[PDB]
């Protein structure tokens, strides 16, 4: 009811670039490309998210459970104020491919 869908209108595929050729970078919460905070969750937003959601310790006091359903709400969190299943999946896409230490993940691949 009231929720409606505006259907995919958008040709626009945005590039990247960051401080130059993002590579090598450590697992910091707090990268240069954090200085942007908005509804619509770019790749450096998303990976905020995951960024929060991959600590389990944290998020059990910061809405102060443990649950998959955690990523709807640190979504909403960053301003997005609607998390749909664009953003559950692109984000669950980065902590599923995320795996961590040497899982085989790209310390490149984590930007755009």
């Amino acid at each position: 009811m009231a929720h409606h869908h505006h259907h995919h209108m958008g040709t626009l595929e945005a590039q990247t670039q960051g401080p130059g050729s993002p590579e090598g970078v450590p697992p910091t919460d707090r990268f240069p490309l954090l200085a942007l905070l908005r509804r619509t969750l770019t790749e450096e937003q998303v990976q905020e998210v995951v960024a929060k959601l991959t600590d389990p310790e944290s998020s059990a006091q910061i809405d102060g459970v443990v649950s998959k359903d955690e990523i709807e709400k640190f979504i909403a969190d960053v301003t997005k104020d609607e998390p749909t299943a664009q953003d559950i999946s692109r984000v669950a896409s980065r902590l599923a491919a995320g795996g961590w230490p040497l899982a085989g993940v790209d310390s490149t691949a984590l930007n755009a």
